[PDB]
């Protein structure tokens, strides 16, 4: 009976949100099944990964493909076009993105690496963006042991990556009961060319990821511990821990501000409507914003909340010269004032 008590408070059971409202917020035209994870460049163009197919989780159109979505945030109108695929090495029917990372080269390369779930198996896809065509030429198709379940990844070179694996098990059976029971085995995988190791383990399905602008400190959601974890980062790779901030939120994925460092977070207020669905009672939105994470008290603000009346399902949040990026599991996009 401790694990229907604890299977509550994981999943805040009868949590409702406060909304916080923002001004001027529109939808974004085109997205309409998912734009679960997004990076935004320094240029101010922003990739959306949609579409994403998860078992035993909502889809509007359960047989139409996943893609990658392009933005231009530096317009006052941003329209979103389906970048085009191009190369032999991977097959595209099946494409099934999830998180999203870029790495820019010294050359001004830009990389871009999309979990893939094509089946029940994980994949790492790297891309190199071809920005005049607007199109994404695939390199490589990544696999290992030690990516089972992978959910996002941050880029630390162009097949360099640290992993969250949101599960331990593959078998979707499997990792429902994992899920269900608070295990807690989920773990996080650094991946380079030449070593893979796990760098962190014990959780209870890691989820975000992401790193500070000086590559110093590494940043770890976990989904239902409602905790962001800090960790030292060190110039072999490895990972020592530093500070876990605790919330009563479920914290999905991080993005980074560039300029200060600050993490933007989408989250989930209520975790029973976004793991089971229900179109007459949907999951809302949720933003947090993250500031001095290393200070002895963080400043957390909530940035952006509300029922789910316009958006359902907040995944994802980064910010661009005052306006606002929010994406989620299967639902919208929504394109906000600060
Ligand atoms: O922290 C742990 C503890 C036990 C264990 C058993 C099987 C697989 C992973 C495990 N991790
Ligand atoms: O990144 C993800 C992917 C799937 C998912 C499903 C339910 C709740 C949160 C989720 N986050
Ligand atoms: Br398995
Ligand atoms: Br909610
Ligand atoms: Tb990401
Ligand atoms: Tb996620």
């Amino acid at each position: 009976d401790r694990q229907k008590s604890s299977f509550q408070t994981r999943f805040n059971v009868h949590r409702e949100v406060t909304p916080v409202e923002l001004p001027n917020c529109n939808l974004v035209k085109g997205i309409d099944n998912g734009s679960e994870d997004l990076e935004i460049l320094p240029n101010g163009l922003a990739f959306i990964s949609s579409g994403l197919k998860y078992p035993g989780i909502m889809s509007f159109d359960p047989d139409k493909s996943g893609k990658i979505l392009l933005m231009d945030l530096n317009e006052k109108e941003p329209a979103v076009s389906e970048l085009e695929i191009i190369g032999n090495t991977l097959d595209i029917s099946s494409f099934n993105p999830h998180g999203i990372s870029t790495f820019i080269d010294d050359d001004n390369t830009v990389y871009l690496l999309v979990v893939n779930h094509p089946g029940s198996s994980s994949t790492v896809e790297v891309f190199k963006f071809q920005e005049e065509e607007k199109s994404l030429l695939h390199l490589k198709t990544i696999r290992h042991k030690l990516l089972p379940s992978v959910n996002d990844i941050v880029a630390v070179g162009p097949e360099h990556f640290y992993a969250t694996n949101d599960h331990y098990f593959i078998d979707p059976y499997l990792k429902s009961w994992e899920m269900h029971l608070g295990l807690a085995w989920s773990f996080v995988t650094y991946y380079s060319p030449n070593d893979v190791r796990v760098v962190a383990e014990g959780f209870d399905f890691a989820n975000g990821i992401n790193i500070s602008p000086d590559g110093k400190y590494v940043y770890i959601a976990e989904l239902l511990a409602h905790k962001i974890h800090v960790y030292e980062k060190h110039a072999n790779w490895t990972l020592t821990p530093l500070r876990v901030l605790s919330f009563d939120t479920l914290v999905d994925n991080i993005s980074v501000d560039p300029v200060t460092g600050d993490l933007w977070v989408g989250c989930h207020p209520n975790g029973m409507r976004i793991f089971f669905y229900d179109a007459e009672n949907p999951p809302g939105s949720e933003v947090l914003r993250i500031q001095d994470i290393l200070s002895e008290e963080p400043k957390v603000t909530v940035v952006y909340a509300e029922n789910g009346t316009v958006l359902q399902g907040s995944t994802v949040a980064a910010v661009y010269k005052g306006k606002l990026l929010i994406g989620t599991v299967f639902h919208k996009a929504l394109y906000c004032d600060l």
